[PDB]
């Protein structure tokens, strides 16, 4: 029960269709990796301030997921036959609420989730730096509860139960945790990292240990019932689109000419040029791939700037031999290309059994790389191997989770040896290392806009300064965080009016959460 | 280089030129309230957007091409007995298309026309419409005994294969056309010619069989730059299906389409019907779902297009097909959401390589005896109520013998024509009546539908502005009744043109009533 709760909660982190399109809407655009699907463009692209849209991570979590892990947690607590649940849903907890705390700043955690349990409504809304202290402290204290010799994890979708696993799972949070409040905070970010590398279990050190949900299968419907079916994979269904012909997902220039300009191998595995024209209304199935006949005949790639859509600007095509040829035996093809010259996320990211990605080893190499640097007592592995092995990670992982084509050392190793290379001076490594952080986090959204708005890279433009700076609504500034939902000031009057006096005032989306200290 | 041979290329032009067909659908098929819908259709015609190079398209194809080549061989064939079918063949197109001209833009070149070969015989001055009006009278009366059926052969005549006789029908029932047109401007000239005509030499065109159709073959539709002088295809409805087919079929107009429907006319899904084109070809009319049926049976409303609006504006009401959910089980491209597909589109028996050219017909030959009966003409004993009647169902049998749409029965017919086909009471009712049969019959004939609704009052047409889009009307809220000239002529013809203008007060305005229009 309490291990069902857990299931239900794992499922509904990337499986609540309602909850995912913030992602699409949103971060997608702010981390400048996709541009031109029109709610892409139309939202985060260019500055839409909607409150609804901007409600969803808060609203999902605090009437579902993260309501329901309290009071599992709750109902488990301070049992020393319940110790392995217990324990885990104090590190899931943590999780999810991160996710709350880097959207929003400060929220609901110690008073959530208790109107049933303990006659607590209107919960204060806790300081972030708050709830970053307790970060550490419940994952410290669950992976030093955790017994392997005492109850069974039974509804883990992540590691199977396994308690070993997740106690490098707590501890590579507690680094991802730690690094984040490095800007505002140095000190005690190196005693955390320090800490966690010491800790009971140690960290998540091969990919072996990656955390990922596991989804099936199940057609991509947007029917009624759709929106509460959490077993596939939501963010892929709306990758692939209520409306796929249409609004496909298209890559943002910034990330496809990082990957293409700097000869990234991921280059075409993460993307392709496709002509839709035969393709399922709801699959990526008969899709024409293009991307060879452009780079043979010399057409140039179009990604969306950021601001821009599909069909603004609209693009200068050519004409297919491929699909001259289709069109003879399938005569509704049509031979010239347009929009197909703009790359499109590859199909390999459009399945509903992608896994749901919380934290990879590949992270925790260019933390430990980024630690290095910042001179914190790491171990003994060079930051460049920690960041070479990071980069090769990154690469991989997507072999090994998405059935990209596997890159050869040969491949690797011309990368990494020019426009992939660490660099020669801090800033060059910085730049590098949380650059390749942020390819790595295409399919975590969540940690990719955190972690841009932390590290400061990639160095980010307004849409402003590709010239959609017209249409901008919301102000030219990328925002970043998003504002509270506004029946808030409703449900629980004071304390989100205490929150907005702690911001000066007004709820807006350009002010710096706390543990971000300038913006890009 | 053979007059004959020259007979067929400018035949062939009238409506096989790709070019030349778009200032039809742009502009006459929406002033008529017809088409709706079309991006084409919309903009130009549906919001008054003027544009000189589109509205140029009539006089520059025929005073370069078909109405040039016509004067040459007519000048080459005058003044031999030897020669004198072909000649007034010649004289007769060549009043054909001057027709079309001076219907068009107002006074124009056609004494002095198609000169130059002579030799510094350029800048032709402008004929008065008024005596242009008058030489046709003229031409088609001599023409007509001229016509020698025992002299020469006509060889090249896409029209009637030489059958002198039946060009003595059509030149003598182009006098009723153009003695109705001038009825309101100059009643007691029309009167005469229209009688002079009925006792001319070979009479009218009496039944379908000498109706004027010019034939043209089936090719494929080729949108590449070799079908621009490709003239052996109708290419009006190769317009009509279309360059942007999926994206810009032909809409009907809420005009046209209400007045079939509500009127219980037999014709109403012979001309359009509800299609789904999902599976489409890209350059022909095949594999479309018809879903008029099911929409009527699931009680789905048709939307079709007001004055001034796009397919996509107003966004319509749809519904979910059976139909095509079926059809996706087996092909998954197909969507069962229709959107768009409720607003009737111009049926496939209309999109056609070889659609006739329709010159003229029976059916308006019945149309025009039936309202000079009304107007108290001397034009013989059929009442004129059964001389509408007669029209009525020749009309409707013209696009079963002509477009292979499923015939009506006499029960049919009857029901239509007892109830809310009735020719009506009083003179205006009748006038109503006979002119809004006619603007029906005119479908195919978009020259010969403008001219007629501008010189009845029928149908009376109401301005986009009185369907909400007044702000889009850029070139002013009345519907236009003429186009302007074009920029080479005030370039390159300018004397003449200055002379013209003149005449206008200086005005070159497409408001201007040309001079049989006398109000609108
Ligand atoms: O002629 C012979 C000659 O030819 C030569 O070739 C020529 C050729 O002939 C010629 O045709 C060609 O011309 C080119 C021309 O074709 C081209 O046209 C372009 C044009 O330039 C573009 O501007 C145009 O762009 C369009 C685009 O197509 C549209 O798609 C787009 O539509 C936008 C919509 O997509 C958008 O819709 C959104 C809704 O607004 C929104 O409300 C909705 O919200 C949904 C949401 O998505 C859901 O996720 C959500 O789900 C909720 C959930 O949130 C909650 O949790 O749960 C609920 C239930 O529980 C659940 O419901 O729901 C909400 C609510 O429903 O999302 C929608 C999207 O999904 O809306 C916006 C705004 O309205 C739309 O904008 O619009 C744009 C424009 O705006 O595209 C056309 C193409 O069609 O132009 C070029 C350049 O001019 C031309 O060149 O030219 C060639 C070459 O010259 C030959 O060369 C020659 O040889 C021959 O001879
Ligand atoms: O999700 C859970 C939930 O879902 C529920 O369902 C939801 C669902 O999720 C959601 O997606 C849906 O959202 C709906 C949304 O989809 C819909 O979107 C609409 C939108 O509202 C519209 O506004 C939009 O309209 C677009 C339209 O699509 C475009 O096509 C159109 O494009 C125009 C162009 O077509 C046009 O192009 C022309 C060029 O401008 C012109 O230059 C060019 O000229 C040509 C010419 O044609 C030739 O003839 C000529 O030929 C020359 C010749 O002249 C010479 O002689 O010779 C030459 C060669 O020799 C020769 O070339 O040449 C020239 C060449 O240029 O012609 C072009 C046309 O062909 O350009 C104009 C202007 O730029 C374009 O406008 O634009 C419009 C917009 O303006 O469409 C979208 C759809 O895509 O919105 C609705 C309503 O908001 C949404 O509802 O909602 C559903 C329902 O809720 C489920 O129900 C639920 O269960 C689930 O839970
Ligand atoms: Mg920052
Ligand atoms: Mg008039
Ligand atoms: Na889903
Ligand atoms: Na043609
Ligand atoms: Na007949």
């Amino acid at each position: 029960d309490p291990n069902a709760q857990l299931t239900t909660a794992q499922l509904q982190t990337y499986g609540d269709l309602s909850m995912m399109e913030i992602y699409r809407n949103y971060h997608y655009a702010f981390t400048q990796q996709l541009m031109g699907c029109w709610n892409t463009t139309n939202y985060g692209g260019r500055h839409t301030l909607d409150n609804n849209e901007m409600s969803r991570i808060w609203t999902s979590f605090y009437t579902q997921s993260l309501k329901n892990i309290i009071d599992a947690q709750y109902r488990t607590a301070e049992d020393a036959e319940k110790v392995n649940i217990n324990s885990v849903l104090r590190i899931y907890r943590v999780y999810l609420m991160s996710i709350i705390t880097d959207t929003y700043g400060d929220a609901p955690f110690s008073e959530a989730g208790l109107g049933f349990l303990e006659g607590k409504f209107n919960p204060k809304y806790d300081k972030q730096e708050d709830i970053y202290n307790a970060f550490f402290l419940e994952l410290e204290d669950a992976v030093n509860k955790i017994d392997p010799t005492k109850d069974k994890v039974t509804g883990d979708l992540i590691y199977a139960g396994d308690v070993t696993k997740w106690q490098q799972l707590a501890n590579s949070l507690r680094l991802r945790f730690a690094m984040r409040i490095s800007s505002v905070n140095p000190t005690k970010a190196q005693t955390e990292f320090e800490n966690a590398l010491a800790a009971n279990g140690g960290v998540i050190t091969d990919a072996s240990s990656d955390a990922l949900i596991k989804y099936m299968t199940i057609a991509f419907s947007f029917g009624q019932e759709a929106y509460s079916d959490y077993r596939g994979n939501s963010l892929s269904q709306l990758l692939f689109g209520n409306d796929p012909a249409n609004n496909p997902s298209y890559l943002c220039s910034t990330f496809f000419n990082q990957l293409y300009n700097s000869g990234d191998p991921r280059t075409f595995k993460i993307s392709r040029c496709y002509y839709d024209g035969l393709m399922s209304a709801t699959s990526p199935d008969n899709r024409v791939d293009i991307t060879q006949e452009m780079i043979e005949k010399g057409i140039a790639f179009s990604p969306r700037d950021p601001g821009a859509y599909s069909w603004e600007p609209w693009p200068t095509g050519y004409d297919s031999d491929i699909c001259a040829e289709l069109a003879v035996n399938n005569p509704s093809v049509t031979a010239t290309m347009a929009r197909e010259v703009e790359p499109k996320l590859a199909n390999n990211f459009l399945k509903s059994d992608n896994p749901g990605v919380v934290m990879t080893s590949a992270e925790v190499k260019f933390l430990m790389a980024e630690a290095t640097v910042k001179k914190w007592n790491v171990g003994s592995v060079s930051a460049e191997d920690l960041y070479k092995q990071g980069v090769r990670a990154a690469i991989d992982f997507l072999t090994d989770n998405y059935g990209c084509t596997a890159t050869t050392d040969a491949e690797f190793d011309a990368f990494i040896q020019d426009k992939g290379a660490f660099g020669h001076t801090d800033n060059q490594k910085l730049e590098a290392i949380n650059t390749q952080a942020w390819i790595l986090h295409f399919t975590n959204p969540a940690e990719c806009w955190a972690n841009v708005r932390r590290s400061g890279y990639p160095k980010l433009k307004s849409p402003a300064e590709y010239g959609f700076g017209q249409y901008l609504t919301g102000g030219t500034e990328i925002p970043v965080r998003l504002c509270y939902p506004v029946l808030e000031s409703s449900y629980n009057k004071k304390s989100y009016n205490e929150a907005i006096e702690r911001m000066g005032g007004t709820d807006n989306w350009h002010s710096l959460l706390w543990w971000d200290t300038e913006n890009q």
